[PDB]
């Protein structure tokens, strides 16, 4: 493994028809005989764990320990023919045969698998860079034929990015992908946030800042894979293993109870439907269920109970489960501001923000780097910002003292913690904790919960209070949140044209007020009448009330001005009523309603039109790719996937600095100044080497 | 061929047969086809319409009982939110299809103390039910048509 | 998939389409790695016919 | 239609530069260029 990273180095900064490369390609065929040996040795045992792992091997072994004799052994891989007869010899003499010759698989199989999978996966990675850099040449595609089984293999695991490579000139990059990192990718709750943040990128986002976007959402998305890696789960201290078991619990069904209790409400709902008001108890009106089982009493009393706890539980599991990633991002976002634009000490918003307003009380505390990973914050802040307004004025801003930074330098020091209540309780920072309690209570989707939870308890003061709780299955659908969304997405519009047409309302009733105030009896009764526009409020409510509701408009409702000496000004001050007010005013306000819907509606639309013509990193068009056959498909899954560029974030987080290569180096050095230049933008590997692969 | 024996057994039955002349042209079938064309978001939508006036149902209900009395006779009054099934039914078959709303069917609050509450009841009612939601079913289908 | 399990027995099935010979195609490019007998009862085919 | 008309307006104004009618893209290869060529290169404010 070691020899192959050495050649992988060699080939790093490598163009297509390399002089490197082509160097390699011959001194690989001058040792064609050891690397086939070394292709069969993997190949084969890869094939043995499969057929170990296959049904006819299983058939063939009859023992209940499942132990297979040699000649067993020999006719099963004949039967399964992916082995010659000099293979089998081979497998049998490394197979560690006992007294009886008896052979066990498991061990047999799993031996070697081990040890073999780094260099297995080096080998598949230089013979991929080799293959694709020098792409002409038959020896290779021999060699390449050879170790298809092992390249099928890895090929899950093998990661390969294009970075804007340190000689302005693009390079593939190739990296390892754990197995857990690819399943904690494929949750589908971290393919809900991949979705929402490319929704949110491709509608506003520009393509500069798109990268910047994408490079946080990586980070955030690593701190929900930790998140969702420590809620799965495979006499203080018992309380507290039950307590966190509990929470987990509540963490990971999170989603089920709040479908549960969406059920909850519907059901108490349906039981609701049979209720019935008489005076009779079952001159005060008595309000009782009415059923001939009587069950449905006990059951609505237990169901809104059941609704409340599920609600609590709700509450609890959202705290345990996304409040992290909120805290997460303000405290990321915070450290950024404070260390690369020095918010707090060179732009000093006076007032300017409240989130700013708010943050201020946290950068004082010990605690403010905890949620984020950077507990170093605080110190590069001060050696950056430090000198041109002093240590000391850094230092009482960040809360630190300047002693306690080099003695821990110095040396390491670990104090014992007692595991006393009180000692967990001065153990608490109060300043920390207010601010977080406002963030918390500034969050949306904290807020619904508790509203939730409030509805529920006054559910509980009067039954009809759950009906409130039907309104969740609105946001819970996309459709109808699209739907309530469209009415505030031109709400300024809305409100302006809403005033407008009380405006020529009032104006029209002024004019009833002054002249036709006799058409506005509403009493057919001769003995008593009852006049709308008699008064100027009741005429303007009137008008409000019935004539906007009304489609002829107001004249269909007050009396018909036949034969009366104002009947021509009456009839057009209908008719403009009935344009201005029931046809136009009307019209522009439900079309406000209805183009943002299908606005938004059109937006999702898009979003998914630009995501299936462009490519998310470098910005050039299908249409470049799909010359060749499947040429898009194949540059978003394999060249250009955003998923494995996150891959690649990740594994340099994880790999050790010292372990590095040029390239990783490279890009990790330009992440953690946050440039972005790394990242292709209209340019690919197939787009700059075209002439040479062709 | 069922529906032609059907019609054996009662001649109305031949009427279901004028259907096929719908799927022989184009134009009928894609008119259609428009109604499933959207069907999931056209389910959601209605369902979301149920639910409003489920809740508008509740609140007259609980306070505006009184003004829901069809029946012009004194000796003989009928209810219709005496019971909350027959107001929901009330509303669902009355309100939505009113172009004024629930508040051209029930009867008018003016002089009353409940008066300003309801007048917001009315207007509100045929603003979200009336006008948005039975817009946006019509959107639907017309769009899908488009 | 489910439903057209029934019709792989049937010495009728590829009565319709064209290729007749089908059944042969598929046992031998799957014969080896499954054995012949497998793919001949999936089949119904006789090995001697 | 006189909304789509100031839509469209503030669209035409980010997409080409207001002086020499050059579209974005062909700055926006190099980032934030056509952002650079308005703010410095051609900004009808220096112009005046
Ligand atoms: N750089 C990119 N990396 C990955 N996907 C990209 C990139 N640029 C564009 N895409 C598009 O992103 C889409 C996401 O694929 P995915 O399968 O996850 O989506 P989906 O919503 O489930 O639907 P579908 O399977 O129809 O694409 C791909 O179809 C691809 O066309
Ligand atoms: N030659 C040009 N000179 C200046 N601005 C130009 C030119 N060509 C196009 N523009 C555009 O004019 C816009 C005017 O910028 P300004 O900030 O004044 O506008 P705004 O209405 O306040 O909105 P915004 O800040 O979102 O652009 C710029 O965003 C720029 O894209
Ligand atoms: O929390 C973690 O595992 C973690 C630790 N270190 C990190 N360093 C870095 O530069 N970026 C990260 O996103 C990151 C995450
Ligand atoms: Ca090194
Ligand atoms: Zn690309
Ligand atoms: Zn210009």
């Amino acid at each position: 493994k070691d020899m192959v990273v050495m050649l992988l180095s060699l080939l790093e900064g490598n163009v297509v028809n390399g002089m490197i490369a082509r160097q390699m390609v011959d001194m690989l065929v001058e040792s064609s005989s050891n690397v086939e040996m070394i292709l069969k040795f993997f190949d084969m045992f890869l094939k043995l764990k499969d057929i170990v792992g296959s049904e006819a091997f299983q058939d063939y072994v009859t023992d209940p320990r499942g132990l297979i004799s040699k000649k067993d052994f020999q006719k099963a891989m004949d039967s399964q023919k992916q082995f010659t007869g000099p293979e089998i010899q081979f497998l049998l003499s490394c197979s560690e045969a006992d007294e009886n010759e008896m052979i066990n698989f498991e061990e047999f199989a799993n031996r070697f698998q081990e040890p073999a999978r780094d260099i297995g996966f080096n080998v598949a990675v230089l013979l991929t860079n080799l293959s694709e850099h020098v792409p002409h040449d038959p020896r290779l595609r021999n060699f390449l034929e050879l170790a298809e089984s092992i390249l099928e293999y890895f090929r899950p695991y093998l990661g390969r990015i294009e970075i804007m490579g340190a000689s302005r000139r693009i390079e593939r990059i190739y990296f390892e992908i754990s197995e857990t990192n690819r399943a904690q990718w494929e949750m589908p709750q971290v393919k809900e946030s991949k979705r929402q943040f490319i929704f949110d990128v491709v509608n506003e986002g520009g393509e500069a800042e798109k990268m910047e976007l994408f490079v946080s959402f990586c980070e955030d998305t690593i701190f929900e894979m930790q998140i969702a890696a420590q809620i799965s789960e495979p006499f203080w201290g018992e309380l507290e293993v039950q307590r966190v078991k509990f929470l987990n619990y509540l963490s990971r069904n999170f989603y089920t109870l709040r479908f549960l209790a969406l059920f909850l409400a519907f059901a108490i709902n349906f039981i609701l439907l049979f209720y019935k008001v008489s005076d009779s108890p079952p001159n005060m009106v008595y309000y009782f269920l009415e059923e001939s089982t009587g069950y449905m009493e006990p059951a609505l009393w237990c169901l809104s109970l059941l609704h409340t706890l599920v609600a609590f539980l709700c509450i609890i599991g959202y705290n345990c489960l996304k409040v992290p990633l909120v805290i997460f991002k303000r405290e990321k976002e915070l450290a950024r501001k404070l260390e690369f634009d020095g918010l707090y000490i060179t732009e000093q918003p006076g007032d300017d923000d409240v989130k700013g307003q708010w943050d201020r009380l946290v950068l004082n505390t010990p605690s403010f780097p905890s949620n984020y990973w950077d507990k170093f914050v605080k110190r590069k802040v001060l050696d950056k910002h430090g000198d041109i307004f002093g240590r000391e004025r850094i230092a009482e801003l960040l809360g630190m003292d300047l002693a306690s930074l080099e003695i821990t330098a110095h040396n390491e020091r670990k104090p014992d913690p007692p595991p006393g209540l009180l000692t967990w309780l001065m153990s608490i920072d109060v300043k920390y904790q207010i601010w977080k309690f406002g963030v918390i209570f500034t969050d949306n989707s904290f807020l619904y919960l508790g509203w939730y939870m409030v509805m529920s308890l006054l559910g509980h003061y009067n039954n009809f209070f759950f009906a409130a709780h039907l309104l969740d299955i609105a946001m819970g659908v996309k459709t109808l949140r699209t739907i309530l969304s469209s009415v505030t997405h031109n709400g300024k519009q809305l409100v302006m044209t809403v005033g407008l047409l009380a405006v020529v309302v009032y104006l029209y009733t002024v004019v009833a007020f002054n002249f036709f105030r006799k058409f506005y009896n509403k009493s057919e009764d001769e003995d008593e009448p009852d006049m709308k526009c008699d008064d100027m409020m009741t005429c303007y409510l009137f008008h409000m009330y019935v004539g906007v509701r009304a489609g002829g408009g107001i004249g269909d409702e007050i009396e018909d001005p036949a034969g009366d000496e104002y009947e021509l000004y009456r009839v057009v001050f209908d008719i403009t009523f009935f344009f201005f007010v029931i046809v136009i005013l009307l019209a522009i306000i439900q079309g406000l309603i209805i183009d943002a819907f299908g606005e938004l509606r059109d937006q999702q639309e898009q979003v998914k039109e630009d995501m299936e013509t462009k490519c998310f990193i470098c910005g050039i068009g299908s249409d470049y790719f799909d010359t060749t056959p499947h040429g898009f498909e194949t540059h978003t899954l394999e060249e250009h996937n955003l998923a494995n560029y996150m891959f690649f974030l990740m594994y340099l987080i994880n790999k050790d600095e010292t372990e590095h290569t040029g390239q990783e180096s490279y890009v990790w050095k330009m992440y953690q100044e946050r440039c972005w230049d790394f990242f292709p933008a209209g340019d690919c590997f197939r787009k700059q080497y075209e002439d040479q692969l062709s």
